[PDB]
Formats: structure tokens, sequence, C-alpha cells
């Protein structure tokens, strides 16, 4: 009687998908060292290795395309860009790059210098690399429910103000800003409430500091404060975002998240000293400062994305897909992180895989399982990912393990949904079977993972 | 335990869906005299108005666009074109032509005189224009099974061989070549087994006959023989598609079904006589003889389509999600015409609008209260498409009544599947209580259904 | 002192040209039995074959062909169209056609029975197929200057109006319109004058007659009134086109010229009684009447390209062009229609060949030295394209004998139209030296310039 | 009675250019403060102002493009750049970056530390960033013939094997490698010779050093080897690409340039040691490994750009264009620096602005004034883009003084050209006139030419 959910969009342009043999699979990851990030793209089947810069664009966002400006100085792609980020989030200064670690690097060689620290909700791992790469503490205060992965709480990402408070009254003399990403990736795709972001502006304005938000899924998070925080839900999304950055200093965005773009970032701020003082590492990392690495018809179709992407239906038929596969995994019995965010699943592989001892690596041991049983590749957030104790040269096994299922936007249907759900069904249902997971082999002095050789 | 099915392909492009209110409706409806082609685009929610021409082209038919020969004469794209339909069928002669109608146009306008009788099964009702709209008769030899909708057997639209015999033994001397359609199209997208092209060649090889196939979803009906025909269970589609042509002496086809572009058509034969017989005409009706009214990029998309369009995973994705459509159908008890063909569901109007006079139009009815209910337009195959008699100026009324739901290939989810059989379900739940049909207020000539005014 | 011209655009995309030696040429013109229409592309360096069709749209066509919306009754593609025709011509009523001559079957057979006579400029030949065909005559009214190949004139494509009020004041009552192209293709491109237009709406109105335009380039025609007819010098090319339409009661264009599209036509007209008349035969002939046999991308692309191309610098870039390559034939001494028109420069073959004999086709004899000499294609509009009489079965030499050179739009350099003219140079200056041309082996019915055979 | 020179390809595609009056212009260089680089790109008529990325795509890259593969990991169009690269070069390590100045980003972090000299012929000035940014020192060992500007040598971009050993000689200890940037970019786009490719290599070996070549413009400079160097006249252009990189260590590219691609680079190595010690920083910088910042369809247009232009025609097409500008200028008595180069054509300000004291930066006030007289926009190559003396901070008026007028690919025709030279002829036939140039208002510490503000 009631009609049930489908998308708000139709399909225009489709690729193929290749199967594979459990026998080609074995030899597979065997050439790649079980270290998925080595497969080819040819020898996965269904590829949830990240959302960035994977997802399928529209058919406005390809006339865009065809409508780039590609001049080197002052392209009429890059205004386009520029007023459209103006007038959605009110910042008035935007540099542009080419994905979101550059606008990182371009706008951290200016702000983050030997000894600072950077206090923000949990830093996504690129984001920590140019902190802990200039000789600075990327400090995590997320909420402590954030590691509870079945307890069940509408903003999990939150920064605790206690914790923010303290760093500041010790520290605030070498705290050059605060960092709230939003929604907050590593701890599970988890969103930032309205009232934390007003909190943090509140500490931030006692201790006189600016504000940056990692962006990278700041659309996702206005969905979720639509969704769940009361008194917004009969705002629009382009009202939620200007309320959201209205509270921020600057913003640095991978728009290949929510731009649902296949390339290109940007930095965008308020504070014309932050804009002077970024513009000399852009010319010299990115290129000139009116396309930033970025093709013009690339940024078009950014120009376009932004807009797209912040309209309710479209953020809706997205985030009901990760939800869609979330009851799946219940359905199944399955454990992840609760509740299921914007743009994947982690599934809490402690709690998966508990016939494997935390030194074999029990995540990273799934995510080989999984591409095992039916060719589908995730990626490991778990111990490996978080590297090695940079003096004691000691792995670090008390933060959360867990394989992220991180869905492209637009991409694979509920049908591949169900098949995902299925395959790790099959690797859950045989736990009691699975003793032995992988050991280093070869390994890497900093963000280890991707380039990580293992056996087993 | 096992896995269930997904698409063997995934999504690269988008394009919105816009949604609506019935008060939206109800004037839309009106200011369209309840005929849905005159509806606008714009004001329909899921189109399933037909299969032609609406599919979305792979990324390979994109990349084969941006290589069109444009030039008049000549063109690389055309021999391309050429040479993939020899290669496929076996036929060495190709006229191309911009659609299937222009196919019959163009091939009929040499084959087709006064008088004459064109035997086969279902005939298409453009195909049964350009025959009737020459004077001839188009004398359909379905299996009687065909009109029965809930009698369930694997190969529905197969000619009768003893129908086919008769007409032959009585008037051979005017009959210019016998007709199959594969699928049938209008008995419900019902396939044509091997036998029964087995069955015709040898009738017609008794009177010295040629066959043509309308091959317009060759591609859905050679699946239909590997999955259901004992002894091509292990042939491939490219395998069973030569075999299939081998017993025709020409085909003339819609490519915009079963090459999945949005525009196409071509004559293929191994007649010299047919080839240099019908070339006036297309240099007349649709173009010079190697384009034919195609772009040259759209004859690439049709190379690539073909090939494409010619192996199993990629029919196997589109005819089990018709399937699917079906499964729901019977859920919740809708009844159409069983089994479920290639391209479309033909929900049996006779049987879910029972409180409707059949001198109202219950099919047309039907059409229209699906669009008040969900915005989903389908097409009626029954009364009003069937015309008046010439000569007494009546309704025919002994036909099957049918509100056909065709579903454009690679468009549409199973969530809108889910939500087309959830709006038919409430339409049914609800039949005894839609008393009214409807009254053509203005009414033309011939194919009155593309043209007519309606009330109530 | 003064800047030289150069073109309004630059380029966005190239593609390749193929090069030959004169051996590959011989071998190549004889296995097409002496008639370029049968050269492969791959075989051509430089096609100047035909102007229809063959040019180069723009990054706005482009990006409109990537909105396309491909459902197949009331796309927003075509009221796009629709509304683009009607804002800038003042029709009405649209029907879609795929292209020209689709156009013509449409409404002629609607329009045009046997026993009438069809007066005007000179017809284009698929528009005398589509008149002849009928059983009626096509009579040609054009000013006798229009033979005086020397005689330089602004308006040499006008239409006498002493020889139209004698045909009306003979024949009236089978006169069921009077057409006249714009510019005028088979006199050499020449234009039309408003004065002449007016001219022919008044006698037409004494009749009470209807006027049609052939319209396939209606822009270039209005670009001439702009720069040669005094009181226009200050109107826009919009305002021109307006003015023009104004005095016609309806059109039918191949868009393929004027509309810079690889496809696409339709009829317009004011008349109620000729837009339904015509409706019936696209749904038989092209398809649905909102596509017409047309791409809603390809819809999309004649939408802006008739705005595009009513504006003074695009056709100035193009016609310009043409002047140039007439202005290096002046300089070669080489005679063609004087002066330069619009889309092509026709070669005068009976002054270049004169060592040839006219039953030996001196034009069809050019149009194959230049091809042995560069590997550039030109078409042949002289004797063999004049066709046989119907009844004495005897060739007609009495009319021109030329060598079109069109020029597809956008797709050269001025530095190929420096080839082109050296390469007729270097054949002019020769010759004393051609004095056998060709002799036709097998030959068709009806239009056999497409496909004739030839010797020598 | 010889065919004059034309293209090797033709037109596909079109977008406008915009024109605009003196007035206009004087308005917008104020608000840009006379630095063309802050003009917008709709305020330029001929864009000159480089030739890095704005070129024109062909066909085959565009449907390269429509098959990118945009999985963040593996993709097949990382592999077919690849083995692309590799095919042509015979270097098996390849770094995917997104442009040229990422790539010396990500290897200079690498090789480069401080103190070190990096001797070579003129370092391009992102290049000398990247040195100097490391308080390394950027070596000039071109020959001094270089700056002899109407001097005509075939090879003026050589290094000098005299300036090379002796750096060496005394410093061999601290310098990491030697780069040889090919063509030389700074020295006017002057090619080198294989012979000094050899010369380079001989010393390197002396001395045991890797060599490295900045390879933006390799093709062209196989092209002058082919056309200038005895003993190569008859090599394949792809035959003389890897001769000149088997002499070679690695590579550094922005294939921006000789890809004729809007976006892309990389460094490509057959030294181990280098892939090894340069893969951290591109995941920091670039991204993954298997993309570096760049699309999958960008890497496919890569891949295929890089194929077609090591191919003579199109390379023949493209220096042709700039010799002709070039003799445009002789023509009109122009002086630049001879012979014409690849890319661009410098014109020598010191000899063209004589009534202009050095002080007042005349190359500067020349790129005013041709924007000023026809909205043409070049690039300064001069007194500013020089910078002033790190301690000293005094201006540095030893070098050349050069408006470089960059073409960018397959952009602009030939009658381009001609607007070009003759607004160039009219600002130097009015010398006697043009006295006071230019005065550094707002100035920046480094790289000042991009983001200088001027009066005057
Ligand atoms: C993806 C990611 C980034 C970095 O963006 P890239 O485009 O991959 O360089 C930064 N922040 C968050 C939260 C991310 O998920
Ligand atoms: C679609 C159809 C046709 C006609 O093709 P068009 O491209 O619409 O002109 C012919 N035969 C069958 C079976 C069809 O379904
Ligand atoms: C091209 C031509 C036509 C016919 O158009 P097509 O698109 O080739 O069918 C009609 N009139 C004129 C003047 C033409 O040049
Ligand atoms: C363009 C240029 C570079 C830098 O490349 P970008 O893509 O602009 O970063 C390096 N070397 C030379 C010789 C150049 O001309």
């Amino acid at each position: 009687m009631e009609l049930p959910f489908a998308e708000s969009w139709k399909i225009k342009m489709v690729e193929p998908i290749r199967k594979s043999t459990r026998e080609e699979r074995e030899q597979w990851i065997k050439e790649a060292h079980y270290n998925v990030f080595q497969l080819k793209s040819e020898q996965v089947y269904i590829d949830l290795i990240t959302d960035s810069g994977t997802g399928a664009m529209s058919d406005r966002q390809w006339a865009a395309m065809m409508l780039g400006d590609e001049s080197y100085a002052g392209a009429t792609s890059f205004f386009n860009l520029k007023n459209t980020i103006t007038k959605l989030t009110g910042f008035e200064y935007i540099i542009p790059t080419h994905q979101g670690r550059a606008a990182e690097n371009v706008l951290f060689s200016y702000l983050v210098h030997d000894g600072d620290i950077v206090p923000g909700n949990s830093h996504f791992d690129t984001t920590k690399g140019h902190i802990e790469g200039r000789h600075a503490i990327a400090l995590d205060c997320t909420i402590d429910a954030a590691k509870d992965t079945q307890l069940e709480i509408p903003f999990k990402g939150n920064v605790d103000p206690e914790k923010l408070e303290k760093v500041l009254r010790e520290h605030a003399d070498h705290v050059p800003f605060i960092i709230v990403t939003i929604t907050n990736n590593t701890a599970g795709g988890q969103p930032v409430s309205m009232q934390n972001l007003r909190e943090v502006r509140t500490i931030a304005d006692k201790y006189n500091k600016p504000v940056l938000f990692d962006s990278a899924r700041f659309a996702e998070n206005a969905y979720f404060i639509k969704m769940r925080e009361n008194g917004y839900q009969q705002k629009s999304i382009k009202e939620i975002t200007r309320e959201m950055f209205d509270l921020a200093d600057g913003m640095t965005m991978s728009a290949k998240k929510d731009g649902i773009v296949n390339m290109g970032g940007f930095i965008a701020t308020r504070l014309k000293e932050w804009y002077e003082g970024a513009k000399g590492f852009c010319v010299q990392y990115e290129g000139y400062l009116t396309y930033g690495g970025m093709n013009g018809r690339d940024m078009n179709a950014l120009a376009t994305g932004l807009d797209e992407n912040t309209e309710f239906d479209n953020l809706e038929t997205r985030i009901k897909q990760v939800e869609y596969l979330a009851k799946k995994l219940d359905e199944y019995g399955i454990p992840y992180q609760r509740p299921a965010g914007g743009h994947a699943i982690f599934v809490d592989a402690s709690k998966v895989l508990t016939h494997v001892p935390k030194e074999e690596f029990p995540a990273q041991t799934l995510t080989v399982e999984l591409y095992l049983e039916a060719g589908i590749r995730g990626c490991e957030i778990g111990y490996i990912l978080a590297d090695r104790d940079p003096v004691t040269h000691l792995n670090r096994f008390n933060g959360l393990d867990l394989l992220r299922l991180a869905i492209p936007r637009r991409v694979y249907t509920d049908n591949h949904m169900n098949v995902i759900a299925a395959a790790l069904r099959n690797v859950y249902e045989r736990r009691e079977s699975i003793t032995h997971g992988v050991r280093i082999v070869w390994e890497a002095p900093l963000m280890r993972h991707f380039t990580v050789q293992l056996e087993r």
C-alpha cells in the first residue's frame, strides 16, 4: 500500500563488470602479496576500496565538461566554480587544488609549524600525514562513544568539548587551529551535530583560535543533521550547509567525495591572511591560482556537482543504499560500526574473525577472505593502517580493527549490495574455522598499508 | 549460501527523475486528453511507454561515438557496421536506414504490391501499417495458444505451421514472402523456437518463397532458445544468432531495441535481387547508401552494441529484470501474459479492471489509472491499438486487451521495479471500485492510438 | 596597418587526414568505376563531396548532446527544438524529420498529387525526385542570368516573376504551392533577395497560393541580404531571418546544412491544415511526432545550432572561407559560377576541360582528374546529374556542366583551401592535354549519378 | 605547381572567440594592474600565455576518455599509460603525477638536498623553484650562443660541455644529478642535439652521475633532430625518441605539452632506487601510485596522445605553424630569438621598444601594448620573471628581455597567426613613440611575475 523507496535518478551509461573464479583470485591475491591495493582493477568484481573519486557523474556534469575552459589564467570554468562555492558556503577566498591531500599540503605548509598540536575529531590518514610530517601532533578529541561499535547514537562523530577545552588550556600557545572532519570518516563515517559545531566554535572563540572543516563529506553531514537533529527537520540541505560553514573560518575539501567528481579539491576561507599565505604553495605544488592542477572541464563538473549534491533527494538516494546494506548485514547478524554512516559500512573485524590473534591482523585477514570469497575488495581500517609507534617500533593494537566497505556513489545497485552481504555472510558463517591471519614480510616506514607485503 | 543475482554491469552516468503530485497528474492527464503519448516527458515519473531507443548505452558505445566518421559517402563507420552485421548474421548485403519502420518502408516498397498477402506471426503495428498501406493483407498465423494469457509454454510466439501451410496452398501466387518476428512483440514479447524457424523454412522451401525476419529483438530470442530449447544449453548467443539467420533470406531491424542504441536500423539480406531492388528507395527516403539517415557516430555505436548485446551476461541481466518484475506481479496476484517475455510485461487488463465494459476500453482505462497512481506511463496494446474495421467502422473487441510495461534497457533499477508493481498492486486492489473507462471524443482514420482524444 | 580577417572561433578537437599516392588513387578510382560516391572515406584526402551533415559542431552543441532526452513521447529535447524554431521563424507547427528529403517525403505525400506542377527557382535533386516521383512537374522559374556563369550579379538565385506569373496564369488550377529554395543550391549556392521574396509573395497572393521555403541554407541567404541588399546593412541575421519567413507559409529544412548538425530536419508551418495533413506520414515514415527519426541529443544539438548559426560572426567566418577559395581560383584564372555563393564553388567545367566532347562528360571527367591529382573529392553538377529524358532516353546537354566544391562547415583551414586551388590549377594548366572523358558502362533508371559505372 | 603545405588533421569541434574594444581593454588591463595573468579568459581575444595544457585533443583521445577507469587502485587506464611510456622510452618504472611541477616536487624531495648544485641547460622556472626552494643551486650551463638572439644555429639549446665539465670537476661531491631540458624552453624553445645528449652522457659517466631529462617537449626536440642533425633524416620520431632516452637515467614530464592533454604528468626511470625513493612523496602529495592526481580518463587520453604526437606529420603541422608566424615577423622586420623554436616565438623586446629604459621593464611593457592593440595575451620572459637577487634585493637586468608568444597546439589557424603578426607590426611601427613602461607597485618575495601589481 505504501510505495517502496527507489532512486531519485535513472541510469544513462553503463560499463562492464568482470567476474572471476576462486582459482584465479587465489593466484591474484598471492601476486599482490595479500595487499588489495596491489590488485589490478580487472581482478576485482565489486570494488569497495574507497568512495573517493570513484562515483558516477550526472548528465549535467558531463554537459558542463563539454564547456570546460582550458585557458591557463582566468578560465571561465574557475570563476564558475568559485562563485558556486562562495554562494554555497559564504567563503570569499578560494584556492583550487587537484585533490584533498593537495589542499592539505598547500594550506598546512603555511599553517603547521614544528611542535604545534592540531586538535580535532578523528583526523583522516592523509590529513594526519601532513601534520605529523611537519613534526606536529594530530590530537584526537572524538567522544569516547565512537569506539563502542555496537552503541547506537545519532552523532557518533562529535568532538568531546571537554577534551578540546583541555588541550587548549594546556597548549593554546602552540595550537594553530582546530580541525573538525564532517562527516567523521575514520570513526566510521559518523556525523557531527550542529550543536557540536557551535560547541567547537564557542571554545575556539574563548581561545581566539580559527576553525577548519575537513569537508569531503559535508553534504552527507548536512543530511544527517536534517534527519536527526531536532530543529532542522524542515531546513534545506543548502540551508544547513551554509549554517555549518558560518561556524568555520575555512574549509579544505576533497571534492572527489561530496562533489561526486573523479578529481578535484579546494581550500576556501574567510580569512585574507590564510588566502594570501597559501597562494605561494599552490603555484609551486599544484598550478596557477585559477586551476590548481584541475582541468577546466573538471572545475565545471565540480561546480555542477556541488549544486546537485546539496539537494535532499540525491543525498537520500545515496545514504539509503548504505543503510540498505546495513539492514542486510543486521539480517545476517554481522557486526559493524553502528549506526550506518554516510558513505561506507565498517565491519567490526574483532567480532567476525574471533579465532584469529590480534597480532595476526584480523581485519586485514577478513579483507583477504572476502576477496577470495566473491572478488569484493574492501579496505582495512585497523592495526596495519594505524602504523607502528615511531620510537617503540611496536604495533598499536588498542584501536578499532575494521573492514571498511566504501560505496562509490551511484555505481552499484541494491542487487550488488545483496551480493556483498551474502559473500560476507558466507565468510562470517565459517568463523570457527578461520584461525591464522597474515604476517608482514616487507614493511614501509610510514603509511605502510599502501605498500605492505604479507603472507598467509 | 548461494550468492544472489546482480547485474553484469555497473553505472557510469546518471540523469534525474522528476516526481509529482496526484493533483499535478490529474491536470496533466486531462490536458493530454487521457492519451499518454501526449504527456510531456517531464510529467512522467517512470516511463515504460516503450523499450525502443530509450536504453542506456555503454562506455564502449560512447567511445565508438567519439570516432564517428561523418562523411557523406563511404564513411569508415558504415563499413564498420556492415562487417559487424555480416560477421554476426552471414548476410553480405546491407542497407542502412534510420529506424525500423524506415527499413520496412524501404524494403516493402520493392516487395509489397497491391493484393499480396504477407503471412507470419503477429505483425508489429508499423510493420502492419506498411503492408496494409500498400493495399496488402498482413495475415496472422501465430499459434492459438498465444491468446491464452495464463497458459505457460516456452515458445508462445511460434508460427503455427498448419496455418502457414494453408495460406500458401490457397494463395501462394500472391504471397511475396513470409515474415517471422523474433521475439514476437505483439503476442507479448514471446520467443520463437529454432525448431519453429526450421518448420517455417521447410514450408517456405516447398513453395519456393523467401523468409524475412523482423529482428528488432533477435538477441532476446536467442537467449530464450539457449535457456529453453533442448540441444542449445551449451551454445553461445553468437552461435545461436547465426544458426537463426541461416534460416532466413533477409532481415529488417530496428536497432533501437537489441542494438541498445537510441537510433538506427538496417535491412540485411543474402539476395542480390532484394539489395538491388531496395537501393533506390533508400536514396529517396533515407539518405545515401552508406549512412541511410544515420550519423556516423550512430553507426559506430550500433556496431559496438550489436557485438556487446550478443553476449550472454548482458542479455541475462536485462531479461532477469523483466522476470523479477513478473515475480512481483505474481506475488500480488496481478495477471499478465505468461510466461514473462524479453522486454516488457503485458498486464491482462480484462482480468484487472473487471468492473469496466469492454466498450469503455479497460486496458486504456488501466493505463490512465496507473499514471494517476504513481506517474508510471505504460502503453495500451488492446482495443484502441487494434483500430476499427475499414469497412464496418466497428471496434474489434475479440483480441487481447493488454497494458504493456516496456522496460528501457539498463535504465531503471529493481527498486524502480518494486515501485511499479506496488503502484499496480494499489490499482488492482481497488478494482471493485473502477467502473467507468474512457470514450473516444476525437479519432483518427488509422493508427488512432497515437493521436486519439478521450474523456473520463 | 588594418588587421586581416580571422575566424570568429578556435579549434577544440581534431581528427586525422589520410594522404595517398597517385598510384593508390589510380586503382581506387578504378575499383569505384570512376564514380567518386563509391570511393571509401579513407581513400579521400580532402572531401568536398557535400556540405550536408559533414560539419564540425561547437562545444555548446556537444554540451547540448549530453543533455538529450531519449524518451519516445514528449522529450524535453523536442520542445526545446520546437520553441527555438517558433522563436526564430514565427511558425507554430513543427514536425520533426530525420533529414531534408524525409521532410519533403512527409510533406509532399500530403501536398503533391499526380498532374500537379510545382513552380519555383531551381529545385534541389532530392526535392525534384519527390515531385517527379509523384508524377508531378518541377518547373524551374529561375532568372535566365543564373546560366551566365561569368555574369556577376548580387542575387543570381532569384525567381523570375514573369516566369512565375506565366505558369500560374496557365495552370493555377493544378499548382498546389510555390517553392523557393534559399540560397539557390543548384544554381550555384546563389542568394535570393528580400525584394524577390516579396515579389513571390505578391504573385502567390494574387492566385491565393501558399509559399514553401526549402530552407537548408536560409542563414547563408540572410547573410547575403545583410551584405548586398540596400536597406538591410544594419539588421541582425535573426531580424532578417524572421522577415524572410514572414513571407512564407511553411518551410522544409535539412538542418544538416545551416543547423550545422550531422543529422536532422523538420517541417515548420503556419497552416494547421498542413500540420494535420502531414502528421500521419511522419508516424509512418519517420517516427513519433516528438522525435521524427531524430535522437533527443540530436534535436538538442539542432536547437543550439540554429541559435548559434543565426549570428553574423559565425556566418561571416564560413562564407569568407568560400570567398577566399574563390579569390585563389581567380588568381589562377579558373572559371566558376560568379559570384562565389554561400557553401561551395561551382567550377565551370565547360571552360576548363575544353578539349573534351560534351558527350564524353567534361565535369565528370574533371571530377576524376582532380581526385587523381591530389585526392580531393568533388561532385558533378552537370550532364550526368541531370538524368536522361524519361521518354526520349537521351542525355540533356544544354544545362550547366559544373564541378561543385562543397565546403564542410568549420572542418578545413584556409591552408587546405590553398591545396585545393593549387591542385585545380595543375589540372587546369594541362587542359590542352585532356582529350577523352568517360563513358557510361552501367546506368540506373533515375538518379543514376549515385550509382553509375563508367570507364576512362 | 608544387602543392603548398596544409595541416595533417581537420577540425571536429570548435568553440567561440570573444572580441573586444580598446576602451574595454584599457579598463580590463587596469583592473588587472597591468599583469596579464590577472586578466579573465573572457577578456582575451587570442590567448598565447602558454602552450601548457591549452591544446586541442583528437577524436581518438576523446574516445580514450570515454573508456577511463576511475578505480582508485590498479585502474586499467594506468597500466595503459605505463606500457605506452615503457614502450616509447625504455623506462620500466613509472610514477604518475598530475602535472610537471608535481613530478619535480615528488622526485626532487627525494633527490635534492640543501647545498647541492644541479647543473644543466636553462632550467624552467617551476623547476628552478623546486631546486632553489630546497636551498640548492640551479646552475645554467647552456652554450653562450643562446643569448645572441639574432645568431642562427641549429641547436641553440645545447649544453656547453666545457661548462658542465667545470662544475663537476669542482663540486662533483654535491652534484646529485644533471638535468637536460628538451627542447630548451627558457632559451626560446631551442633544440638539443643527439650529439650533445651523448656529450652529456659521456661526462656524466666520467663522474658517475645520473642524467634526468625534463621532457615536456621531447617530441618537438625529436623533430628538430630529424630535420637538422645529419644522420637522422631517415629515422622515425619514435626511433629518435628511444635513442634520446637511452642516454638518460630518468625523465620528468609535463604531459600538458607534448602529450597534448589538458592535464597530466609523470616521472619515469630505469633506476629502482629513484622509483622506490619517490613513491612515498607521490602518495603524500599527489595520490595513490596508480593515478597520481590524474583521472583515469586523463591517463587514457595521455596514453593515446603520447603515441599520436610521436608521429612526424602531427609534429610537422604544429612546428610549421610556429615557423609561419616567424616568417610573418621576419616580413615585418620584428626581431625574435632565431631560429624559430618548437612551441613559441620569443620576441626580443630589447630591440622593439628601444625608447623604454630597462629599469621600466620593456618586455613587460610590450606585453601590455600588444594586449591593448588587439587583445592578444603573451607572456614576459625577461627581467620581472628573473626575480630579484635574494641578498642584494636588486633587479637582474643582464639577461634576455623577451615577449613569449606561446601557441596552444591545434587551436588557432594561420589566419589567427596573421592577426598576431599584424598587431605586433602595428606596435613595432610606433616604437619611436613608446617611452615609458611600468613600475612595480606591489611585489611578491619569489616568483613575483604571477602576482605582481604594476602601473603605467
Ligand atoms: C579522501 C579523504 C581526504 C583526502 O582527499 P584525497 O582527494 O584522496 O587526497 C581528506 N579527508 C577525508 C575525510 C578523506 O576521506
Ligand atoms: C519497434 C518495432 C519496429 C519498428 O521500429 P522503429 O524503430 O520504432 O521504427 C518494428 N518491429 C518491431 C517488432 C518493433 O517492436
Ligand atoms: C541537402 C539538400 C536537401 C536534402 O536534405 P538531405 O538532408 O540531404 O536529405 C534539400 N534541399 C537542399 C537545397 C539541399 O541542398
Ligand atoms: C610547463 C613546464 C614545466 C612544468 O609543467 P607544469 O605542468 O606547468 O607544472 C616543466 N618544464 C618545462 C620545460 C615547462 O615548460
